């Protein structure tokens, strides 16, 4: 007998200008996310940050890196996800989602989006 | 977004000219029924075979008769229904193992189900 469950989910997070904290709004959903990576143990995630255009190169790459790392840093501390299941990565305001000459384009380019798989 | 996909396959082995299902095989038809209740959505695709062995017309039959002892088994006993279940036979069309040997007839008696759906 063959038996196979694929998991396949995505994560999105959005953070106030130069923040890279995790808003209460979004608590709920990085918890659904370590159900899940409890639910598959050898699910993995990829965990990639971004900013809007605004500000000095350097402070939105840490800035991006940051904010990629502020979420792997909720599963890990207070869901005990084994870090080495999540991978982070910055790409500054290289891979914008929206306007960034409106308020709100700007706030939907500061982001993280995650997408976990794997299967059981 | 979340999604979580099923892919399931269950392999029921048969002796020459039998076509029911020997008790051995009962807790994996018991696992297939418990997945297709986690995954309401979800159907199988069921199909019977036989080793070259014997006419051409009690093949065709005993095929379909081995495809539909393990529908009848999740039917009758684990209360699936029926429609989510297909079954056909292809008599000794479609071998896995060399009908040469013993073993490989033997391997070649057989019904592959397939089980797909998503949650």
């Amino acid at each position: 007998m063959e038996l196979t469950e694929d998991l396949n989910m995505e994560l999105r997070v959005f953070f106030d200008t130069n923040k890279s904290n995790i808003k209460d709004q979004y608590k709920p959903e990085i918890a659904k996310v370590a159900e899940k990576l409890s639910e598959y143990p050898n699910a993995t995630a990829r965990i990639e940050g971004h900013t809007d255009n605004t500000g000095p190169r350097k402070l939105n790459e840490r800035l991006s890196l940051a904010r990629a790392n502020s979420v792997k840093s909720a599963l890990v501390n207070e869901y005990n996800v084994d870090a080495s299941r999540l991978s982070t990565q910055g790409f500054a305001w290289d891979q914008p989602i929206a306007d960034n000459k409106t308020k709100e384009g700007r706030a939907m380019n500061r982001r993280v989006f995650a997408t976990i798989t794997g299967s059981r």
